[PDB]
């Protein structure tokens, strides 16, 4: 388990070093968004939290065909206001429901610090 804290101000430059492997080492939810929305990575955690099969996910767009229910102005919206600013740092409680129990979680939406990707942190709430 890779020490990291969810909601660390430091937290885009710790996940720089991480292959897929390690990221699958860490106590909460996190993927790499490109700036279409496209999943790039995927871990573990967010599997074990939604459901869904992480390597069969990659490659999938988040906001149109694996998370429709974050296709809102209070989600989706915030998202695609910070890739056009470039610029994003956002967290929020959201209620995850498409195909699975209602599960209530915390997320956190960050830039990333390599070109032009965007993380989505989730956890239990």
């Amino acid at each position: 388990m890779e020490h990291v804290a969810f909601g660390s101000e430091d937290i885009e430059n710790t996940l720089a070093k991480m292959d897929d492997g390690q990221l699958d080492g860490l106590a909460f939810g996190a993927i790499q968004l490109d700036g279409d929305g496209n999943i790039l990575q995927y871990n573990a955690a967010e599997g074990d939290i939604t459901g869904r099969d992480p390597k069969q996910v990659i490659g999938k767009n988040f906001f149109k065909d694996v998370a429709p229910c974050t296709d809102s102005p209070e989600f989706y919206g915030k998202f695609k206001e910070g890739v056009a600013s470039g610029n994003l740092n956002t967290m929020f409680e959201y209620t995850f429901d498409y195909q699975m129990t209602p599960t209530k979680v915390k997320v956190h939406m960050k830039k990333a610090l390599s070109g032009d990707s965007y993380w989505v942190f989730v956890k239990r709430v």
